[PDB]
């Protein structure tokens, strides 16, 4: 694809960009952003249309950097590398609130904590995330406003190689439909855990001192094209208890900071 | 001198209807020593496949000829997000609540080698009465379910050898690289990491990765997530497919 | 920012700091204790007393004075290069037997467990803070100091709610993390567990260092000849014999040590 | 201790040796091999006489080195000097079977997974492993075909120095009276983790890929008297529930793969 | 104490130790185990039996005469380089038909669990504690060393309760905590877990080597030709059939090498 050269150094080399990233995880209403709309249990197989507003979707964001080339007819242009990333997440004390709307854990107890089953992800790439779809139900009817495999058939339930995608739009793909694809991917870096369980404790770190560094076995970070850096995230944290029992996922934003040198590529 | 190949491994939990892929049969439990015949569809088994690689030498009477070397693996588990669907046919955790979601037992197993991995059986009750169309152990005695060196085999067929009857032999697979991971319990959370900067280096003490034998590559792979619970209370295995990428070099070798 | 020179040779010092958690303090009995929790409230009428929110702790250090005159062109600066931090009290909580909650007929209390929060940082200024909020219409009392015009969005990002920890025992940690878009002066570390019967697990021990230089070899400068110290630490919820519950904290210790730094001015 | 002298490798200086341990829970009878006895509880201090088929033993098996056909009668000898283990609990995935004989977790649920107290363990030396006598209740009787603390006292509970053995045979010491002497065995390597809890998961990695060295801070392994080798083990993976209510504790075998060199020594 | 540069050689030396663990010991049948706990008391009307309250081991080793004269400019003190440290008996809990209570109908005996804690240390003096109470209305039994003037802040920080483990058997675990603000010649390490059903998890091995040096390449330096280790640990709780619990402990097991430092003076 790319043919890359020599990295450029010392001064005016180097650029930093950040980005907040917000949750998608439904959003209900409007006084209910972070969260997803009640979840709904026991579906039949051949009788199940889940609400958009049910359905986690993945995050991303654009970030458009500096054009770097006064000429773009060129043989030798420089592009954008990713080096390294500096990534958190935001708001975590936010779930020591156990006051407001919450179910007791017991007769004159607190409220009960967020917990459940969670999933937090993120990536850095010179380009959109390219996706592969798997589903736990193929015959899950999905509501329009969402992008979820097409034709699905009994392999989406397993390996079918017809459900590829990319990640280009905000609040579109639900999460339970999509997971990054490992055969391709070459321009970008990503990092994901899941955690399945209905009393799994959340555990989330925080701190200014971590660094990932975004450079592969060759030495090269992600090449940012058309002067685009792509940042995508998922972090479904649990399950939120309503003092009723109905319970809809927390989600919390992310924040990026990534930093990038001008490479030399042929054009 | 080098290349790389790539393979998707589809799951072998059982399958027990068109409908139901990467899902195993229902489970039973409750039944006697004496009296126990699990169907197919209730035992999941290993997946493997063989994967041809370009031919390299051209007369095998020479002394020395050259051989595809299994140098890295980049493996990953393909569909973990799925597990966040909690509506579709599922057990509400409570009045009101979402769907339980897939735990409990699990097994997360991959191996790359230059031919088929060698195995080892060993019973939990030696009295199974096992169904056709499976390989397990023959002649299963008192010891098979501790210490019965009989019980040989090789993967040599997929969705045929049944997870709970066989394990990797350490006592061979001097050309194999294997890993596995077993968490018993019913209420056990899966823990399931991607990305795609881990790689797993496959030469041995000595810097010799595994040799193909016949310019074959074999893959192989079990993972059991946990148990999926149906709104009736009932259970069943569920797997997910696994993917590999390995890079394997021209190496020179005795004949 | 700052432009470093050169750092001064055979120089040192070293400070320390033991700080009070600061859960509430429901009164002079009950140190170390929220007020009582309260549960299931209307999102529309949650008004929590200031006793039942735990805050962020904060002590400025001040450091002997370098400079004759501020006006050359190179000047000192105290530099923060190591930390060793520790969480004071924890075998307290094998007191099972002090206003307990059997676990069963005839056996022990209930020891302490649940949601935990253990946090500190080390930097030459105030920790810079962003709001977020569980509940964006929570009516916060007299006495703290909250997100202002709180919105929709702050349940999610609002980056209005800029703060900086000046101020001990008046922002509630359920309001306020670390903003991680700047700190540049400030080293921080934490960790959440929630979830109501999580197990704290606490390490002790004189042998453990934190290095507090960046990517560039230089630690935190002391603004104003202050260093600045923080902290939290929610080991989890107390449970009352009435099954009434309340947040315990530990006090947390501080030893670091610092450098002269030629600074340019 | 044995006075060493420096290393000196050669050609035909080196060998491997493998076994296979069965483990010792009890077997109450023939059908029943890799289980124990049907568990008691609630028994009083004062008389409580388990049965041997009750009690999971220490597995042991001397191993026969070649012969180096040294004299013992000069100054200078060679020993053979265990350098590396390979080790490898077997079957695993047996576990995996929750039909037979299995208690339900729930209607229509399959069967309940062996889980809760464990102790995994391992040792190799170039002869017996040194014991040390601690018991939980000083006062039981235990049954007369099985090696166990001598005049066990009030301080049997704690340190009683009195309670010194050597792992010579198999299927003799009962685990739960037993363990590593750390002041002596210094030529031996052992290494132990147990785990309480009744509804403890297990957690077994198996692999090909890893190695335990076996030399000293002064680079020395275990040197093996009598042209012998030693091999210990215990694998209690949990309790096994019967469809009544009743448990029984399993095991599983054990592998190894021992590499040794010749080394020279002061005789 | 002013070092030098290390020597060598009849320089070197080992010494070995097993500490019985100090759980409280009701009677001469119940060693390794506290008298049954109680629950629920008042805070102003607690009252614990010393046999209820575990405490810290610790002895003192003498260690080989080095000096004619402690009045030399230039001496040699005993310095304290690696330790390895062993739990005894971890197998002894596979036992549950000992007095235990059945899980279930049928089942087997309840192991022992719940909340813990393992704590060891080194040193060339007696270990330096700070107290910290979890209510500081106690009224602590005549048999132990508690903090003196227990006040409001005893719950929090008080730095008035200081202290040396000097004693065995007579310090409370749940009244004190090593100091992180002294203990200069001694190394420390300790792990909390709190809950009821927490799980213990204890590895043992001949393989495991801690070092005792400083960041300045210097171990704990033995004053007056002698070496201290101190210990804690807490396994769990032990269940009676009736219901009732009391804290199990395991003795522990130390190998300390030393090497001959000289030293001014």
């Amino acid at each position: 694809g790319i043919e890359v050269l020599g990295v450029k150094t010392g001064v005016d080399s180097f650029t930093e960009v950040e980005c907040f990233l917000n949750p998608q995880m439904g959003n209900p209403d409007e006084h209910q952003k972070g969260l997803s709309k009640s979840l709904a249990a026991e579906k039949q197989f051949t009788d199940d249309s889940p609400d958009k507003e049910q359905l986690p979707c993945y995050s991303v964001a654009r970030i458009p950097l500096p054009n770097i080339n006064e000429d773009l007819t060129c043989g030798n242009i420089l592009m954008w590398e990713a080096v390294t990333v500096k990534t958190e997440v935001i708001g975590v004390t936010a779930m020591l609130n156990l006051h407001s709307g919450t179910q007791k854990t017991h007769e004159n107890g607190a409220g009960k904590p967020i917990q459940g089953s969670n999933f937090h992800f993120f990536a850095v790439g010179g380009e959109p995330l390219e996706l592969q779809g798997v589903l736990a139900n193929y015959r899950t009817k999905y509501p329009a406003q969402t992008v979820t495999p097409k034709n699905a058939t009994v392999d989406s339930q397993q390996m079918n190689t017809d459900h590829k995608a990319v990640l280009d739009k905000d609040n579109a793909y639900p999460v339970e439909c999509w997971v990054p694809d490992p055969s391709k991917n070459e321009n970008t870096r990503y990092f994901g855990t899941y955690t399945g369980g209905e009393n799994v404790p959340p555990v989330l770190h925080i701190t200014n001192t971590a660094t990932t560094v975004l450079l592969d076995e060759q030495g090269v970070g992600p090449l940012c094209k058309a002067d685009s850096l792509y940042v995508s995230a998922v972090d479904i944290c649990g399950l939120f208890t309503n003092t009723s029992g109905t319970q809809q996922w927390k989600g919390l934003p992310r924040y990026f900071k990534i930093t990038l040198r001008k490479r030399s590529v042929k054009n």
